[PDB]
């Protein structure tokens, strides 16, 4: 159970974005039905009044929290990967539009899941804004908690992979468009019961064998991190 509080741009806090520039759901419960319309941008996908201005090459940091800002972030049980996707905003996240900018699943070097590192990072993970066409975008940050993913939700709706999905409205102002955004995948639709990384038993299957759900990270993506970029406690 986790939500996005807001974003930072080049280490500058853009302030509380909930229901303002984040398409916030009413609560931190997960989405679990892979064919749900809720897979796009969680259960309350609608235009919110603001979009955060960025330029190509800016560091864009998502900040998650559990109950209050800069708390436990997400229950430690919720091991799993983190991904960020981008789609043009006029799509409203519909159709073949979502392009993956970031993936971090299990780090063999550190012996930690992305979620484990997200907690240590006070809920902060970042991407480099890509060199796409100037305009309005949705950045879809997705945490998959795998602690009940040994079952398919479609088998047993009390369990399944858990999707914590948050869509931020971002406006890309200055961009040379050196990497035009291609068509991408649909949500719902990209993940199915047979997709690698959706059904996974973390109790019996080593995390060294985990394969995150496709799609692969786009060739235009410039990278990211899971690391504290801003200190919320200084405000
Ligand atoms: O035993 C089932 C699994 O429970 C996980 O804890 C979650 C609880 O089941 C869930 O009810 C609770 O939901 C809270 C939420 O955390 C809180 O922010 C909100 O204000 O109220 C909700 C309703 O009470 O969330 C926790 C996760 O934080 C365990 O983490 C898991 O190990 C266990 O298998
Ligand atoms: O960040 C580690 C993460 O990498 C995943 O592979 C990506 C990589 O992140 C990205 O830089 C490159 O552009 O594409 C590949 C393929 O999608 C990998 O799938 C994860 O297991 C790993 O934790
Ligand atoms: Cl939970
Ligand atoms: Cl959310
Ligand atoms: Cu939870």
């Amino acid at each position: 159970h986790t939500l996005v509080w807001g974003v930072w741009v080049n280490g500058v806090d853009q302030g509380d974005g909930r229901n303002i520039y984040i398409r916030s759901p009413p609560n931190n419960n997960p989405v679990k039905n892979l064919t749900s319309p809720d897979m796009t941008c969680n259960v309350d996908n609608r235009v919110v009044p603001k979009s955060v201005p960025v330029n190509a090459g800016d560091t864009l940091t998502f900040e998650w929290y559990h109950n209050t800002r800069d708390d436990d972030i997400i229950a430690s049980s919720h091991h799993g990967p983190i991904a960020v996707y981008i789609a043009p905003a006029a799509s409203n996240g519909q159709g073949n539009v979502w392009v993956k900018l970031f993936e971090d699943a299990y780090n063999v070097t550190n012996s930690t899941w992305a979620v484990d590192r997200l907690i240590t990072a006070h809920g902060q993970h970042s991407v480099v804004v890509p060199h796409v066409a100037p305009g309005d975008y949705l950045f879809r940050a997705e945490i998959i908690a795998l602690h009940e993913a040994d079952s398919l939700y479609s088998q047993n709706p009390i369990r399944g992979a858990q999707f914590y999905i948050s869509c931020a409205q971002i406006t890309i102002n200055s961009s040379d468009d050196s990497t035009p955004l291609p068509a991408g995948v649909p949500f719902p639709g990209a993940y199915t019961d047979s997709t690698p990384g959706i059904q996974f038993n973390i109790y019996t299957t080593p995390a060294t064998s985990y394969v995150a759900p496709p799609p692969s990270v786009w060739s235009g993506a410039l990278g990211g991190s899971i690391a504290q970029v801003g200190d919320a406690s200084l405000e």
